[PDB]
DNA sequence: TGTTTTTTATAAGA
DNA sequence: ATCTTATAAAAAAC
Protein backbone atom coordinates (compact mmCIF):
# COMPACT_ATOMS: atom_id res chain seq x y z
CA UNK A 1 0.00 0.00 0.00
CA UNK A 2 1.17 3.29 -0.59
CA UNK A 3 2.47 5.29 2.03
CA UNK A 4 0.44 8.40 3.28
CA UNK A 5 2.64 10.81 1.95
CA UNK A 6 5.50 11.11 -0.29
CA UNK A 7 8.83 11.90 0.63
CA UNK A 8 8.67 15.38 0.10
CA UNK A 9 5.64 15.73 1.64
CA UNK A 10 7.52 14.66 4.83
CA UNK A 11 9.83 17.90 4.60
CA UNK A 12 6.92 20.08 3.87
CA UNK A 13 5.15 18.56 7.07
CA UNK A 14 8.25 17.93 9.40
CA UNK A 15 8.15 21.66 9.12
CA UNK A 16 5.03 22.92 9.77
CA UNK A 17 5.67 20.77 13.25
CA UNK A 18 8.51 22.56 14.48
CA UNK A 19 7.15 26.07 13.96
CA UNK A 20 4.09 25.24 15.84
CA UNK A 21 0.73 23.54 13.74
CA UNK A 22 -1.48 21.12 15.26
CA UNK A 23 -0.97 17.48 13.88
CA UNK A 24 -4.80 17.51 13.66
CA UNK A 25 -5.15 20.19 11.06
CA UNK A 26 -2.04 18.88 9.26
CA UNK A 27 -3.89 15.74 9.60
CA UNK A 28 -6.91 16.80 8.16
CA UNK A 29 -5.71 19.39 5.28
CA UNK A 30 -3.39 16.66 4.30
CA UNK A 31 -6.21 13.96 4.16
CA UNK A 32 -4.55 11.45 6.87
CA UNK A 33 -5.29 9.93 10.15
CA UNK A 34 -3.95 11.77 13.40
CA UNK A 35 -2.51 8.61 14.45
CA UNK A 36 -0.42 8.11 10.92
CA UNK A 37 1.15 11.35 12.10
CA UNK A 38 2.65 10.98 15.70
CA UNK A 39 4.03 7.37 13.53
CA UNK A 40 6.02 9.09 10.83
CA UNK A 41 7.00 11.93 13.55
CA UNK A 42 6.67 10.92 17.09
CA UNK A 43 6.21 13.25 19.81
CA UNK A 44 9.55 12.62 21.15
CA UNK A 45 11.39 14.16 18.03
CA UNK A 46 10.54 17.87 18.37
C1' DT B 1 -9.25 -14.87 -3.45
C1' DG B 2 -4.16 -14.30 -1.47
C1' DT B 3 0.12 -11.98 0.22
C1' DT B 4 2.36 -8.06 1.40
C1' DT B 5 2.91 -3.18 2.85
C1' DT B 6 1.30 0.83 5.07
C1' DT B 7 -2.79 3.24 7.15
C1' DT B 8 -5.59 4.14 10.91
C1' DA B 9 -8.59 3.73 14.56
C1' DT B 10 -8.57 2.64 19.23
C1' DA B 11 -7.52 1.55 23.57
C1' DA B 12 -4.52 2.51 27.25
C1' DG B 13 -0.95 5.28 29.73
C1' DA B 14 4.02 3.54 37.01
C1' DA C 1 -10.93 17.29 28.73
C1' DT C 2 -6.01 16.44 26.25
C1' DC C 3 -1.67 14.32 24.27
C1' DT C 4 1.27 9.86 23.03
C1' DT C 5 2.10 5.57 21.72
C1' DA C 6 1.95 0.65 20.26
C1' DT C 7 -1.27 -2.46 18.17
C1' DA C 8 -4.34 -5.12 16.01
C1' DA C 9 -7.80 -4.99 11.98
C1' DA C 10 -8.08 -3.93 7.43
C1' DA C 11 -7.61 -1.34 3.43
C1' DA C 12 -5.11 -0.57 -0.81
C1' DA C 13 -1.91 -2.68 -4.01
C1' DC C 14 -1.40 -6.00 -7.69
Amino acid sequence: RPRAINKHEQEQISRLLEKGHPRQQLAIIFGIGVSTLYRYFPASSI
